[PDB]
């Protein structure tokens, strides 16, 4: 797909103005740009030199162009350059109002099943321990999950719905008492230890990359990109919320355009071998320890994240409700926020809580 001419032109001359070499001396008529992704806000373009035209220096061949659409961003620009120089994520190229130019990394993302895979789930453990470890320059205050479940909780409570399945829909969901719930679940929380880290806070398989040509390559075959959810967070949200994505496919190409399946959770055993790879990956000297010492620490981090998978559920199941009132996206808003709550109760019921 070919983007508006407009846009052709506005792409042609960032690429020419913000990346060295060939870019400079390239003439419009030479220049390729395809559409990735479109929509209203966050387009993405592939951009890219002609065959014909040589490499100077070592400025890449191709690009990807983000485009914004329609303080928040000071954070995230910050965030996405810390990253590029420490080789977490893709290299930034150029920065502007309206967009940026990254690395354009060869990859395609995971489907839902390939999180199951023990090496794939292996090398997710250790691409999050290694994010865990970063230090930003952000508030490190665990704020951000409760302070985000009420502003949500808030908004839920003042939505006013014109359809009639989806009053109906909001009416079920409100009925479980959900300022008490919320609190209860804090409560829960409070008296769950985990250390504050540098979360992701949306590790699911759209947003983990393949990288091509490492099919076959036992470790170091994954990217963890799209960070523009991440702040100081319980780790075990981390954890738990990557767990609850065992159990939902957003590929179902028919509404309400998700499939979500209970049984599909990891099993103990499932999530004992993620956090086998996780420990060592976050702890270093974590292997020296005696057999026992590790049991123990495997134990308590499987409580720790399983109570916190249930914030998962909370968390995204009022979000999909204030998506069903202001997105514009095709996609079953309400009966995913009912998944999410279904998803909720039953593990709750699990734990025994
Ligand atoms: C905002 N945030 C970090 C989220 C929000 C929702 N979720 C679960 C989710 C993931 C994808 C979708 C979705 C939405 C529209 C189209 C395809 C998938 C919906 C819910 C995870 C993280």
């Amino acid at each position: 797909e070919q983007p508006e001419p407009r846009t052709r032109r506005r792409a042609y001359l960032w690429c020419k103005e913000f990346l060295p070499g060939a870019w400079r001396g390239l003439r419009e008529d030479e220049f390729h740009i395809s559409v990735i992704r479109g929509g209203l806000s966050n387009m993405l373009f592939q951009c890219s030199l002609p065959d014909t035209t040589a490499t100077l220096g070592d400025e890449p061949r191709k690009v990807l162009l983000r485009l914004y659409g329609a303080e928040a961003m000071v954070l995230e620009s910050v965030m996405f350059a810390i990253l590029a120089e420490r080789s977490l994520g893709p290299k930034l190229y150029g920065i502007f109002p309206q967009g940026r130019l990254e690395q354009f990394i060869p990859s395609r993302r995971l489907d839902t099943e390939e999180l199951s895979l023990p090496d794939i789930s292996a090398e997710i453990a250790e691409k999050m321990a290694t994010f865990h470890g970063m230090k930003m320059p952000f508030n490190k205050e665990p704020k951000w999950l409760f302070g985000t479940m009420e502003k949500y909780l808030k908004e839920v409570l003042r939505i006013k719905f014109t359809e009639e399945s989806r009053i109906k829909k909001l009416h079920k969901l409100l009925s479980y008492n959900l300022p008490l719930e919320l609190e209860n679940l804090r409560s829960l929380l409070e008296s769950t230890p985990s250390p504050v880290v540098f979360c992701h806070n949306d590790c699911q398989e759209g947003n983990i990359l393949l990288l091509e040509g490492r099919e076959n390559s036992e470790k170091q075959k994954l990217m963890l990109i799209d960070f523009e959810y991440s702040s100081y967070n319980y780790r075990g949200f981390d954890i738990g919320n990557h767990f609850c994505e065992w159990m939902y496919d957003y590929s179902y190409e028919k509404y309400p355009f998700f499939r979500a399946n209970i049984r599909k959770y990891p099993t103990k055993k499932q999530q004992l071998h993620f956090i086998s790879s996780y420990l060592p990956a976050f702890q270093n000297d974590f292997e020296n320890l005696s057999t026992e010492e590790k049991s123990i620490i495997k134990e308590e981090m499987l409580l720790e994240v399983n109570r916190f998978a249930l914030a998962s559920h909370f968390l995204w199941g009022l979000w999909s409700i204030v998506q069903a009132k202001i997105s514009s996206i095709e996609f079953g808003y309400m009966d995913y926020a009912q998944a999410r709550f279904d998803a909720y109760f039953h593990q709750k019921r699990k734990l025994g809580v």
